[PDB]
């Protein structure tokens, strides 16, 4: 799904020295005990905020949400509906298939490893910049919902992890 | 489908914006067989989207029968067809019309693009709203066969997504 | 009678495979018992509708109304006034000579066969298309009236029959 | 061009401009009265357009002419020109773009601002044709409840404009 | 399987206006209650006969027999043996694997959708013409047999449907 | 150019002009009522702009339409279009440039001078964008205390204009 292009701000510079910072952290681990929703804006992510707390500029080069199955999900698949939107749009709970590009993955079964449940962000349409001189309103936001399937409260059927690369530029001299 | 003659539209350079849309039609469990045939020109969600524009023509539409986790151990069968708005298929008889498909979603293969049915806008009519009321507008008709559902499992879900080009906004109520 | 030209819709295509379908059916048989009127739009004619019920496009190439006399009309001619109009205009009963091109035929007498009582349709001015993507409002409509001349209720002085050719294109896959 | 339109070949036909004007209705303040009409099938205009195959609006406007009886009692009517597809409800004509609320009468019977002209660049000028267009002009107006005397008729609504008629048909004389 | 070429009649014309008529109808629905055989010649198929009842010429351009599985066949596959022969050859019941090109499909199991159970007709070797000036004896004939696997008389394990395209030419003026 | 603006690359995107009109509020003379709203986050316009990423005003105006009940009792409202940064206080709308004092009703309900159009050459036309602009149009009007009957609603404030919407987003259908 390719969203139509929209006018965007122009940023001069982009020639300052900068380092690509690869980050990855498990978003959460989910079972089938209850349906659980989580929507997060990458501008205000706590771990990502503390990654770029000392730099003036920080823009994403790639980011993707990974729905990794576990062994306990071999005989009990679990369903997760996920979407990447702009920060302005805030999807509701369990209603991420109503937004264009929202996909409903089902992890488990005989195929315990597959790249069909990793949802990437189309940074050409979203806003790569997370921290800058001005606060942007169309930064990527990931919203997902996990449907209950009678889990036993501890098996942790699936794990949602988020990884990517953020380019950090222009450190500010504060301590 | 064989070609048919069609009317012509003059101004294709009018300011138009491509409007991607997606909305879940309904979630079905195999407790009872359920039919649904809808013309895209009169579907409630699409028409509340495009009631504010004078012209609205599709670029690509595709109905999707996405399996859920509960359908892993209990597949469900749906027969679907994309036809002309003049033709209204009956219940459970979507295989009697040319191009009708009989999808069966579920099982260990929980994800596959083989159950995605796209509309043939080359032969159908992309235009849903315009100066005239066409009769070749696409109609999607599907029937879900009962297989012993639990009335709460929601084995499958029906997702209709695509792109509609809207042009000439109207001074409507909102 | 040649009506002045009026602007008409433009239809692209017309290159799809199509078959000329020759049709002919007796419209009715009339005697002099009572004056009888009949006006019919060729778009909604039942026999013609079932001819083109499986095709997307159906346009006339020629059509004419034939007032054929019978033997019983040899010594008792009968009068029929007929007109071809657009579907918007609906002639009244026995008032088809007030519309431009309406003609009053008298069939019978020593000349029992003549082509002067066959009224053709000027499809250059009317709309040849009967079935298409859009419903047209100026398709041919034939309106005629039969005047009573003291018939004996069963002799069937004249027979009105309609024949023509309709080109059918773009079959639709329905059964 | 705001929106695409259906192609019409052979538009260079002999056509005549036909100015028309007719009073829509006279309204008093006894009760609120709504009226919405599509110019495609207006009863008192089709008689003008019955003799021709093509009718295309060049200009059209809705006029709210006050009467002298409205001097001591103003009357308010809300009107809008819209697409024939859109059918505004009663007293909701100010919620659509171009919808006005003409109040007439009052101390001075001179305000010539009661004209409500149709924006044919955002509408479909064609009223009659081979097909039945769905975006022809439609006028919708609602008259609010004044303290009317049930007989005064202290407001007048009229329609005037120009329609270009082409391709006459062999109709009744 | 490609049958060797055989001499065939020559037909002049083939330039008359003609429309491709796409047809599709479910042949039947079968379960495992009992073994059921069906052999049908496409020249005399009732639905196909009424499709081309008003045309002088009608020749196939493509046709295939589809063995579509159902949900109830997920845990209970069903076996169908099918063959396309000439109208002269009439296969017996449950003996379609003895004829060259006869294939034994098994529909069901974890793979509920596959194009390996759709058997097409080699119209280069068979006779595309179904209706013409003369009656041909080598028109396509489809013969299939469904083996019983202890079905419960109502589950309808599989559905056999037949779809194709027939070109219709030279309508005859009859009503 | 009155003042510098933020650069916006890729402005040649497919855009559609979206005329909008909605009645702001109906006011009686019972008590003085102030209302100042920024078009960047107006509740009844964001629903139009929620489905698109960029929204740029082409024209906008504030209209004070009198009602018939104002014939015998005029009502005065002071309004101004200003920078969203500036937030004029109550009854101080005539102290800013372009602030008008529309009095409506009176002997004649015909004065069409109640239009207050925004000067977009001195403002920021953009209502929605990647950033949150601080100089978008903001309309501020205060209605003074008449001798109202607390139910008459003898004045109406409406907003109409055109917004160019570009870059639709995959929002709800």
């Amino acid at each position: 799904p390719r969203l139509p292009a929209a006018p965007r701000v122009a940023e001069v510079g982009l020639n300052a020295p900068s380092v690509d910072y690869p980050f990855q952290w498990v978003v959460a681990s989910y079972d089938g005990s209850e349906a659980k929703n989580l929507s997060d804006d990458l501008s205000g992510s706590a771990t990502l905020t503390k990654v770029m707390a000392n730099y003036r500029h920080a823009e994403l080069t790639s980011v993707e949400l990974e729905v990794c199955p576990l062994a306990a999900a071999f005989s009990k698949p679990i369903s997760v509906s996920a979407v990447w939107t702009i920060a302005s749009i805030s999807p509701a709970s369990a209603s991420e298939t109503s937004y264009y590009g929202g996909r409903l993955f089902t992890v488990g079964g005989p195929v315990l490893m597959s790249s069909t449940t990793h949802l990437p962000a189309d940074l050409t349409r979203l806003n790569p910049v997370l921290k800058g001189p001005v606060k942007y309103t169309d930064c990527p936001r990931f919203s997902y919902s996990v449907y209950s399937n009678g889990g036993t409260k501890g098996t942790n059927l699936c794990t949602i992890i988020l990884r990517g690369v953020v380019r950090l530029s222009g450190p500010s001299g504060n301590l």
